[PDB]
């Protein structure tokens, strides 16, 4: 089997991407944030504290003839940015782009933090990291990809995120029309439960390439590119007036600037992030100070190849017995 679904930016800045997901019988369609940096499929629901729901579409398991309470099971997750959610668990039928999993754990939110409530466009998350990170207790549950894997034509999914435009998540096949040149594959460590890999270096604008190993995660659920302070400083040093602002919480730059590109290495291959992808616009409405899309990972504890990086590539998440990651230009 295969599946194919379009993923759409939630706003003009590409702060996140939503993909429609069919849950239950009859189908209830929710728009979920596909997140290769976590491993829980959770949704706003009829159980979510009413004051914490503001415009989201909810899953109502009582209206699904295939929903079954997973007795005794609870979940609770906290993300790096301080957001969180928790609740109980149902199993139900979940389909993405024509690909159907029966008995998928659908984690129903009883509580969500303010940032989720304030995001009216995101109805939940669909995790695509390794199932070892799943938070369901006392019986850990598998991700949608893990459940689908054996049935897929090939045990893979691909992320093709757009810049200010829709893109595609595919399951079970590689669309050879969706990228240019060849796909370069690179090793993955699953030791932390992430799609963790080592970039071979970077360049800033038309500058020379610096060969240096950068361990990080391919994370569709994080907006920005978080890299070591040395790398980030080298980038922003090429933008007149750019500075790190503790009050804003990162690098900002004059909105009048033209940003240089940023290149990252995948083995001997190179992925170029155009300067425009690094512009996240005014810090507040009407400001002439703009927020940068490349930020320091110092104090995160891990480097994160978030949407800023991934949207510059066609990315293969290869879930073979020994997983690997593939990157192509597009």
């Amino acid at each position: 089997s295969t599946g194919s679904a379009t993923t759409t930016p939630i706003d003009s800045l590409d702060d996140a991407y939503i993909t429609p997901v069919q849950i239950g019988t009859p189908a209830q369609t929710l728009n979920l944030d596909f997140d290769t940096g976590s491993s829980d499929l959770w949704v706003f629901s009829s159980e979510t504290t009413a004051s914490e729901v503001d415009g989201q579409t909810i899953y109502t398991p009582s209206k699904s003839t295939t929903a079954k309470l997973l007795s005794g099971a609870t979940w609770s997750i906290s993300y790096g940015d301080g957001s969180s959610s928790s609740g109980d668990v149902y199993t139900d039928t979940v389909s993405v782009g024509g690909l159907t999993v029966t008995g998928q754990a659908v984690e129903s939110a009883k509580k969500v933090s303010s940032s989720f409530t304030e995001d009216s466009t995101i109805d939940g998350l669909l995790g695509l990291a390794f199932s070892t990170l799943n938070t369901v207790s006392p019986t850990q549950q598998k991700t949608f990809f893990d459940n689908a894997k054996a049935s897929l034509d090939s045990p893979v999914f691909t992320a093709d995120l757009g810049y200010h435009a829709p893109g595609t998540y595919n399951f079970g096949f590689i669309d050879t029309t969706a990228y240019t040149g060849s796909i370069t594959y690179t090793a993955v460590s699953t030791k932390q439960g992430f799609w963790e890999w080592t970039s071979t270096g970077y360049a800033v604008g038309s500058g020379t390439f610096k060969s240096t190993s950068i361990d990080g995660i391919a994370d569709t659920g994080t907006t920005l590119l978080y890299l070591p302070a040395t790398v980030v400083s080298a980038y922003w040093a090429q933008v007149s007036g750019a500075k790190s602002s503790s009050s804003v919480g990162g690098y900002v730059f004059p909105c009048s600037a033209t940003l240089p590109s940023f290149t990252f290495g995948v083995g001997s291959a190179r992925i170029v992030i155009p300067g425009d992808y690094i512009d996240f616009g005014p810090i507040s409405t009407g400001s002439s100070s703009c927020f940068g899309g490349i930020q320091s990972s110092a104090g995160i504890g891990i480097n994160i190849f978030g949407d800023v990086a991934l949207k510059a590539a066609f990315v293969v998440f290869n879930g073979a017995t020994t997983p690997t990651l593939g990157f192509a230009s597009k």
